[PDB]
């Protein structure tokens, strides 16, 4: 169950899709991990989430109201901490579905 390996390579986190040695982030709730690379993560997502309750994205809930169900399948996955946040519960309010990278409120205060 805890096995620390990927689901994208079958690599640990001492060996990535080339061989390449890199941490593994688990889920906080399956305990399923893979390389930033390989589940395509950024730098800050890398030690971001390293430290942090992660959740994948059959795990990911709100951190503004935290609840679930099909609202909680809409929401934005944040790109400095991975956290997700209903379109109405970013802060400030979404207005449109921004064409780029998304960043929570925790990340980027108002
Ligand atoms: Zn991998
Ligand atoms: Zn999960
Ligand atoms: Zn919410
Ligand atoms: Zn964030």
């Amino acid at each position: 169950e805890p096995i620390p390996i990927c689901s994208f390579c079958l690599g640990t986190k001492e060996q990535n899709r080339e061989k390449k040695p890199e941490e593994l982030i688990s889920c906080a709730d399956c305990g399923n991990s893979g390389h930033p690379s390989c589940l395509k993560f950024s730098p800050e997502l890398t030690v971001r989430v390293k430290a942090l309750r992660w959740q994948c994205i059959e795990c990911k809930t709100c951190s503004s109201c935290r609840d679930q169900g099909k609202n909680a399948d809409n929401m934005l996955f944040c790109d400095s901490c991975d956290r997700g946040f209903h379109m109405e519960c970013c802060d400030p309010p979404l207005t449109r579905m921004p064409k780029g990278m998304w960043i929570c409120q925790i990340c980027r205060p108002r």
